[PDB]
């Protein structure tokens, strides 16, 4: 699958994932891109904040889903 990952942007970049990809691994893509620690990131999908240990097969993510990755803490 491709999942789109939107961080501090109007658009999400395409990420090749599979059924075994965890939310944590997904955060680490952004962590490494943006130089933010993964424990300061959160994944929001279709009004659910998804925890680190969930995998793609164990949540509602599917082909071409878009997730919004946000920073916590961050100055509002």
């Amino acid at each position: 699958m491709i999942v789109f990952v939107r961080f501090n942007s109007s658009y999400g970049f395409p990420v090749e994932v599979d059924s075994d990809t965890s939310i944590l691994q997904l955060k680490e893509v952004v962590a490494k891109q943006q130089g933010v620690p993964a424990d300061q990131l959160r994944v929001i999908f279709a009004g659910k904040e998804l925890p680190n240990h969930l995998t793609v097969q164990n949540c509602d993510l599917e082909q071409q889903s878009i997730v919004h990755i946000v920073q916590r803490p961050r100055r509002r």
